[PDB]
């Protein structure tokens, strides 16, 4: 039964994925591009959180650490990325 | 068999992703964004197969389904998402 | 889940079968031939949750997909062949007498 | 390919199995109890097979022993009381006419 309940885990993961998604997807919709960029880091952090479930679960030591970096990486980059693109967005913007 | 299988795999996958991660990172900095746009239904190829792991691991066939299915979901908000900016972006760069 | 929650899980699986199948072979030793109709359903669910080991963690979507479809038809075939022989038993055994 | 080649094997196996499944239903279904023994033995015998892959590529060798003698225990019990089976189901069909 930790059987039943790395089950509920991994659903709940994804149920609070896709949720973080789906108001995501309805602000952009809108585009209140301003109500996202909070969203975003909850929704990087619930990706990172499901994501660690394959890692901890590898039996493998040294690989543990070297992909729990290569997330925090991947992580990194997606933000950095987007804020850049909220760099841009802003600046033109402006202009406007 | 297996585990050496799948410890190879796992760690493909992970250097697939980062590597598009920094390959799109540069491109941004750089503010070459029409290439970095191009990367992007690759990355999230990379980022599918990886979760598709997880959901492997998952013993029940239902729940496996299940996730599928908000996998999917999820990508493709994802693609609308990144969509309905490329155009806010050009919505502004012409105008 | 995880190396040592697998071979639980495995081992488990087997455990049940090889205890379902040591019942059934009893009742069989001695009459009680229906009785083993009755650990024959859950016979086959124990097998069936065994399978799915092997389904559950296939890489190919589409093979696995096609795999549980088989294995539905497989199981529901030995259900079927096994109910006609009950029949014929049943039958050719209230003829007689 | 080792994703493709085991993946090859593994479909293989249960289209052999369910092939074999199919051949006996109908032959079960018209009523060919003799054609139906032979039959059994290969089937067991490709059941035996596709198992081991499940059990192959376990990482616990000792684990590996135990479910290939539960896998061999089982496959004869099946057997064992299969061949209770014909015994009593000849036994019958016999006595009258």
């Amino acid at each position: 039964s930790n059987a039943m309940e790395r089950h509920q885990h991994l659903l709940s993961e994804y149920q609070q994925i896709l949720t973080l998604s789906e108001q995501m997807l309805v602000l952009a919709t809108e585009g209140n591009w301003d109500a996202l960029v909070d969203l975003e880091m909850t929704y990087l952090k619930a990706v990172e959180s499901t994501a660690n479930i394959t890692i901890s679960s590898c039996s493998s030591l040294m690989l543990q650490d070297l992909l729990r970096e290569k997330l925090r990486a991947i992580l990194d980059n997606e933000i950095e990325i987007k804020r850049l693109l909220q760099l841009r967005l802003d600046r033109l913007s402006d202009l406007v």
